[PDB]
């Protein structure tokens, strides 16, 4: 599977952005789609994930309630809705995907090496007015 992400750019504090990530091959029942973000100077840090079969989601504390991942109703992809953005959210946002190992909870998929497949990144800079 290849992952394709939408554009980013500059946004202002308090604004929302809805990113898209689309897979080249149809989701499997075991597909997990994750979002990470590379804060400048830092590793790719986990944002949230979705389990395709159940639509179950899990998130990092730093984005809980503000960022929502959902499965597309009419495409083979997900959205990341990013609300109430602040300058500290400036990063490259990455879509990633995995196939869940039997016996491993989907919500355990929170680390970079848990995901073999990566999108190309969407750079977002949030600035004050
Ligand atoms: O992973 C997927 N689909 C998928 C769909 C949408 C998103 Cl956002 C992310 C992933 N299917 C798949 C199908 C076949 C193979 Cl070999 C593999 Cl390795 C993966
Ligand atoms: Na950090």
């Amino acid at each position: 599977v290849k992952l394709q992400q939408s554009g980013g750019g500059m946004v202002q504090t308090g604004d929302s952005l809805r990113l898209s990530c689309v897979g080249s091959r149809r989701a499997l029942s075991s597909t997990i789609v994750g979002w990470f973000r590379q804060i400048p100077g830092k590793e790719r840090e986990f944002v949230g994930g979705i389990a395709w079969s159940s639509s179950d989601t899990w998130y990092a504390d730093s984005v809980k309630g503000r960022f929502t991942i959902s499965k597309d109703d009419a495409a083979n992809g997900v959205h990341l809705q990013m609300s109430s953005l602040k300058p500290e959210d400036t990063a490259v946002y990455y879509c990633a995907s995995a196939l869940r190992r039997p016996g491993s909870d989907a919500s355990d998929y929170t680390r970079i090496p848990d995901y073999p497949y990566w999108g190309q990144g969407t750079q977002v800079t949030v600035s004050s007015h």
